[PDB]
């Protein structure tokens, strides 16, 4: 029922890359479902004790959010623009994973994840 320690954004040893794909990440797909009108329940952590979601941290054992993604973006985190798009899946497959069908929660993970496609086929090529 408590919550865990949020997903680092910050690992010095960890090596980085400033790629064009990476900017195209932050610029167009994470700028674009940041502002969308569903963006709020994803842009921070879940927070189960105050939603009281005891359970949530019991099922989903890989969080991820949009905060974070924005975090790690904004503070060059990544190598490749496939760290940053597998965190966007993981941050809708946890919706999917831990809600119902129908559920408000799943329908705006969805119109994100409908945009986010969107944005993701047209992917720029490496520089
Ligand atoms: C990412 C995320 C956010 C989130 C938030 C959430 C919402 N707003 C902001 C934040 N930060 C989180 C609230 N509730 C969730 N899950 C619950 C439990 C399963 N079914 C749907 C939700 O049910 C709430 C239910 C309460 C009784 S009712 O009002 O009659 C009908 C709705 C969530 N699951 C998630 O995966």
């Amino acid at each position: 029922s408590m919550n865990p320690p949020p997903p680092e954004t910050s690992n010095p040893n960890k090596p980085k890359r400033q790629t064009n794909q990476l900017q195209y990440l932050l610029r167009v797909v994470l700028k674009t479902l940041w502002k969308h009108q569903f963006a709020w329940p994803f842009q921070q952590p879940v927070d189960a004790v105050k939603l009281n979601l005891p359970d949530y941290y019991k099922i989903i054992k890989t969080p991820m959010d949009m905060g974070t993604i924005k975090k790690r973006l904004e503070n060059n985190y990544y190598w490749n623009a496939q760290e940053c798009i597998q965190d966007f899946n993981t941050m809708f497959t946890n919706c999917y994973i831990y809600n119902k069908p129908g559920d408000d929660i799943v329908l705006m993970a969805e119109a994100l994840e409908k945009l986010f496609l969107q944005k993701i086929n047209e992917l720029p090529t490496e520089e």
